[PDB]
């Protein structure tokens, strides 16, 4: 029972409540292209409204109907600051911090994911289809079939899927493994997760899988288990890009940004880097190769500033909190040493900034430098190309982003290379027009093309093809 | 022009000089497998001799040819200590610790490589074969082979080489991949690594590649290198079995692990590790193991104990010296806590023991603990085996080592999962002598036929034949 | 009201609630001064049973009537961690560690206070004397005379009265001034913490005060307080020298030193080090030395050894935990440096020993090694002494202990000079039988003489006095 | 022999060698008042350049000649970062950072005081006066004696003399006591220290010392040592108040002043720290301050800055990078938080800034933060007094300043008492005009009248007197 033929499932609402009450838009980019999906398609949406303790009484959202799910105090301990994301995100982005294995995460982890299917299943029609979403929510697959047979089922990873060296270290790695082939498509957005997902299988669950490689959107690979057969794919998520090229657009953008570098006292170059404030995200590479630019005076430190708009993140984490310590000691560090009173030559800003102004800092910023260590796809940098219609600008973008493999057009880095970092910052920074217009040119051909709508479209599609 | 043709190239000599002169066997199962075999073969070892500055004039130890290497203090903290330990090292064993990438490094690195291919050319002979050993010296075989295309060159990797997510971090992941390319036949312990290799050698160089799965001491693979084919291959090192069998057996050893009973109190039970004191090692792990599970009262304080036997190593290293610092509050605090004044439950020394001394506390050890979290192969594992012709005792394994793919009959864990590892003590210490004796007799049955002479063999037949 | 004609409040009883329920001597030297003191003399004791949200049920524990006082979860953290251990413990130790100073302890501390009080009036009957113990109820005098003008109240300061340029760190420091001279009579240890406090006095409140000198429990000086004078005092406390003089001469102690050097493998000289594990102690000035001495083959490692018996205290204090961490270190270090299998040079607990059992070490000991940083006085220094009537032994005493003043004929060490301890631990293990038993039969004769009971008395008839 | 008839001897020359050649203006207040006074008056300056292996070829700065004093690399290391900075600053300064106790450093302090002494009485003519300053060199005295029992010798110690429970840690501290016994008067800038002195020469030495209190620039105490009496006083030091003053009233000045309120936005209100970066200056304290006032809104984030002007200062030593570090990510912290793209609330400057730009500084600043956990003077507080002929202004001072002792009617904080420091900011920045005038005023009276010339006139007539 319950009365969707369209359910999503993941751990963020669209909106998240402030502690008196106050909603807010969620942080991350899944909720960047899920929530303009669920605007425009008839469909209900399960998930946490960021607080502990809250009502499950249904929220309407506009058109859109939301369907909370209480995490108690020890549950946003435990499920979310905990087994999420001080053991699973780190491990997934390549052991970049060291993962903690703790067994009482795990036990409320998986307490958690039951609460999440019994939540769906009640949401769910008979033979209804349910999209389940992300890393937090890796057994509710296998525990929805169990409830629910009728139900049509997928599942797609938000962040990497670790080479099998890694994932192995998982005390739970079958049972993690398991609760994912409870879906009838596992999706990934690269080629690369899925097939480190079909060696797994062979490995670890022991499972007859293809052997082939996995195609973009196309060549699926397959599992067996035992009266079943999983479909694995390869669909890289994007953005609503012609809505944010046309919201770009706008006069008062554009003179917003003009107003940004009168506020900065009209640099030459600008350098913008936007992200959460999240150890996989490179903060801390740009703000050293820029440092080492300015004492080597390959940039001028009269005219030419960095802006970083890092948004609060799972601040609770021991780790994030280390991350926030050293990245503001950066930026007290690199001002000290080569700014003015009165001129910085890093405006950093630790708050979610609205979003009509963050347009206005994307049209604002000569060069757009997204460094991450390691990101699932990374949306920052198709955002920074929707915007750039008038095809100024310049994207400097890790080639351990997803969103790299889209992007060859971009300016692409080794972040762990600061030479390389340092020195195409400089070619960014030093481009002909033409060049720059060049390379956008083509980075808005593949971002227009391959939207958010493109996304969803392919991974359904293949969803119904399993019924 | 050169003498000898057979040479073996290795950072390490098989003995390191001490500092007034003294020399002592050197440390590691590099000079472990490969001393016996140069002993016995004829062929000259180009080695560094363990101290910064020593002479370059040839040594003969016994019948063995030894040709030093001089290292700089620069050379030996940058190339040494620097590249080869804190970037490599901790690359390669899936960033257990947080890889250094430093250019100073590399090109120190890249000066000594010059220096082994230097010395190693006016070794050998016209059309010689040169076998060149492990992580060190990556970029000797494409050097030497732009030295000297006459000589038949081959090089074996003793640490994991890692997956391809991780490996491309490197900086200089190109440089380092074309110099393994130098060689006619690049060979890893086990297939994963030479997948690995194979992998990157397409993603990275855009060689063409065979793309099947590679065997064990069979089915190579293969990189077409413009003119040139590079053999890849799976050999798993090991050591000389039947002699430390033998040796195991004199009534002396015998007496001396009935006499460490002794000194120890006649306990119960004996657990034993034996490790250079290495963070991959898990020697962390074993002891938070032992620690919990004498909190919980599933070992008796009063019957059983621990002795951990670690050999100094690569000290001057930062992370290094922090692991010492951890491992020895460890050590403090489990005695503190469970212990009594004359009876400590853990004995801890931090300094190599003679090769006898270590073949008796083998002898004398109930349970033999080998947890690293990851290792290429470990010959501890195949010594303990080897040493226990009486059957008894029980080996505890990681199976993130190497030898874990050849001792399935051992007590395997993942020291990921410490409930796991402490339940997997707990069975070995209570084994009945049916069970025991059943696994030891299969894991003897294993090493003793695949010992270091076959791996040599395997080796050099597959090399000989790229002629 | 109350039926109590003399009462003493201390954060402590002289008993330990256990958590199921047990109860165990309390911990610290000040319950070992006044509890055979209270077992002897007629009287109340006010104190915290030493867990949270106890009953508040008066215990008789023999003749002994004890009114335990109710702290909440919260009170415990930030009255007795926090304020009492986290901000006075250091500072008035010579802010050997940082004190935090934080208006939330202050305002539990004061809220603490006020109930100790309270509990102390309704025990107290009309016109009787209240003899207020230590750092933690520093307020309890001010507040009880407010509540009660009809008592005559004593405060004895257990730990050092630091100099003022330490004390004005104090944001409460006039309060807590105020809080002490609510008292008739205010003692310290030594004449150098009543000099202090008298400094403070003019300084701080403005208060005309005597400005001679202070004796040793004579020679008072005195606060005038508008109406009232204060008498300020020093009066080192010591322990029931003769009774445990008597009890250290039992046949079954004199066997069991004997067992316990057996048990040791009977070493030529045996150090002990006895003490809460407390930053204060100097435990790891004692380990280095022995550490120092072992390398440069000083002190023999086959036949001497260390024992450090450490009382786990105040363990939720982050910096008790991390000097724990530290000490457990160098025991496992030292350890692996210098012992074998079946025999460290270190043997260390981490538990409270029975009385019988500690004083059988006491007799086993050849030397004594107290080395605090700074201590009020210590009473371990005291114990070891009246234990030895055989005259064997040595004590090597910290000058920063206010034993030394009394106990000169001790081996005196300034602990921050590790050459002047490692000399003086030498001459202690290699003193001659008759300088030894000269200075033994100095320090017996002096501690004999100057017990507990000289101590109540002195203070006693000196509050009387203000009558 | 030696042709002057009055030296000067400091670690700092007023000139400083920057690593290529370039002399700067040496760092420390002690240089700010020396140099006017020797500029001034006829007499030679010997001290060390600022750099290691430098020529020790007399140096002519204008009417001013120098003696440098080589240091070689070593003793740079040892005797400056080491013993003078790493052992003596810290425990001087009420142990703020623990004291590093190391017999090398104690013995490179030794020689290198050696070295002082000698170059002194290569320069002092038969019968000089020599005036020897501060920490580094207090062995000096003693030794300069030894060579030359004609000299009338002086010591002026710059810093704090600790109380006599934290100098007795000093392993020497009788070496340095005889050091300073040495001169015929011995100086400190309060009272304080002068009577830590006369105690610690009892305590330490036993000689027979005066017992009353010493007086400011009167009431002299006095130290016998066998033949010699040794002269003790305080002596406030002070800057050339009047220069000061007029330069502060330019055109040019008072300009620079208008214009720095433009470039930062003109501010209703600018706060100004002026400190090296130095873990006694209490940088921390006034961030902290500010940031809380921030968050309580209690300070308006639109139109009120702060701006911190930090020399760097002896850099290599650990505990100064560690602070260096904290008080940067406190900067980053303040402006993520509470500033705006365009406009900081916090403006960090890590560099010397010229005088004039200073001064301006000064003159533009509504709230002078001069926060120190403990200083012996601190001149920065006299500087901005003498600034402000306008008499707008206020002066927050902490009372753990020696200028707190004569700048009574400064805004007086705790910096221990952070509602205390954040209420007197508040007080300080909502003044009235003509409380402001009225404490200025009252300031400037005071700092103009006691000036460097009637410090050092004070000083060296009490030397004289002991001819
Ligand atoms: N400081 C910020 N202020 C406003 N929006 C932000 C900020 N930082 C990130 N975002 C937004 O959050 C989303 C990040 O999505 P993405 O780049 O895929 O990374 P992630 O999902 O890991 O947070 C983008 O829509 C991006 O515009
Ligand atoms: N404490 C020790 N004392 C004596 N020999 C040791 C000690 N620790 C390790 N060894 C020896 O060093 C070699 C280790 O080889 P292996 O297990 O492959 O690891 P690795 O090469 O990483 O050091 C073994 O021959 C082993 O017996
Ligand atoms: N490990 C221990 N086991 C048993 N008693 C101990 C232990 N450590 C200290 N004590 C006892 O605690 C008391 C310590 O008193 P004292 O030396 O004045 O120091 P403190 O009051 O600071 O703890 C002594 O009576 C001493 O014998
Ligand atoms: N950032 C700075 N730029 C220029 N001058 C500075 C700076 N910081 C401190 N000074 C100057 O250094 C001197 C400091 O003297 P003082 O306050 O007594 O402290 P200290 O001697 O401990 O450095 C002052 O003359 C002051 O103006
Ligand atoms: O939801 P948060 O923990 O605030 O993080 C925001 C988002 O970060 C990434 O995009 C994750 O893949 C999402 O699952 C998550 O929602
Ligand atoms: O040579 P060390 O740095 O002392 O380490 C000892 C050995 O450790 C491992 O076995 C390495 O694979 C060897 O290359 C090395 O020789
Ligand atoms: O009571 P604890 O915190 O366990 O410490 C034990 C004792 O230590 C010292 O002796 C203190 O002066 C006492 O007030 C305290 O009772
Ligand atoms: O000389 P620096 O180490 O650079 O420090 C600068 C100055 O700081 C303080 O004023 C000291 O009292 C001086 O002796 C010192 O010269």
């Amino acid at each position: 029972s319950g009365d969707s033929d369209f359910v999503v499932v993941a751990n963020r609402l669209p909106i998240d409540l402030e502690r008196t009450t106050s909603w807010k838009r969620s942080p991350g980019g899944l909720v960047t292209a899920l929530e303009p999906l669920l605007r425009r398609r008839r469909g209900a949406w399960i998930g946490w409204p960021g607080i502990p303790d809250s009502d499950e009484d249904p929220i309407v959202d506009g058109d859109l109907v939301l369907y909370p799910v209480r995490l108690s105090a020890d549950d946003v301990a435990q499920y979310y600051e905990g087994f999420s994301n001080a053991t699973l995100w780190p491990l997934y982005h390549d052991v970049i911090v060291k993962p903690i294995y703790n067994r009482q995460w795990w036990e409320r982890y998986v307490e958690v994911n039951r609460r999440f299917a019994e939540a769906t299943s009640r949401a769910a029609a008979r033979g209804a289809t349910v999209w389940v979403q992300d890393y937090q929510l890796q057994l509710v697959p296998k525990m929805l079939r169990e409830l629910r047979p009728d139900l049509t089922i997928g599942f797609f990873l938000h962040i990497p899927f670790p080479p099998v060296e890694l994932f192995m270290q998982l005390p739970w790695r079958t049972e993690i493994t398991d609760g994912l082939l409870g879906a009838d498509l596992v999706g990934f957005h690269l080629p690369g997760g899925a097939q480190n997902f079909l060696f797994l299988a062979r490995r670890l669950v022991g499972a007859n899988t293809s052997r082939a490689s996995v195609g973009v959107r196309s060549k699926f690979g397959e599992v067996q288990i035992g009266s079943r057969t999983v479909k694995v794919g390869a669909f890289p998520i994007s953005i609503d890009s012609a809505d944010l090229d046309r919201q770009a657009r706008q006069r008062s953008i554009r003179q917003r940004a003009r107003q940004i570098r009168a506020e900065l006292g009209n640099p030459r170059r600008i350098l913008l880097g936007v992200d959460r404030l999240d150890y996989t995200k490179g903060i801390d590479v740009r703000l050293q190769a820029f440092a080492e630019l300015l004492a080597e005076g390959r940039v001028n430190r009269e005219d030419t500033v960095f802006v970083q708009l890092a948004t609060p993140s799972r601040e609770r984490v021991e780790a994030y909190r280390l991350l926030r310590d050293d990245i503001e000691r950066q930026v007290g560090h690199i001002n000290g040493e080569y700014g003015e009173v009165g001129h910085p030559v890093v405006h950093y800003l630790h708050r979610p900034v609205p979003r009509e102004e963050l347009i206005a800092f994307f049209v604002a910023a000569d060069v757009m430098l997204v460094t991450p260590l390691r990101d699932g796809m990374n949306l920052v940098a198709k955002e920074y190309v929707a915007c750039r219609s008038d095809l100024g600008g310049a994207l400097v973008l890790s080639e351990f982003t997803g969103a790299a493999a889209e992007l060859g057009q971009a300016y692409l880095v080794n972040p762990h290379n600061l030479d390389h970092v340092k020195d195409t910052m400089v070619a960014a920074l030093n481009q002909t027009p033409e060049e720059g217009r060049r390379r956008m040119r083509a980075l808005r051909r593949q971002v227009l093309a391959h939207d958010v709508d493109l996304w969803a479209r392919s991974f359904l599609d293949a969803l119904a093809s399993t019924r």
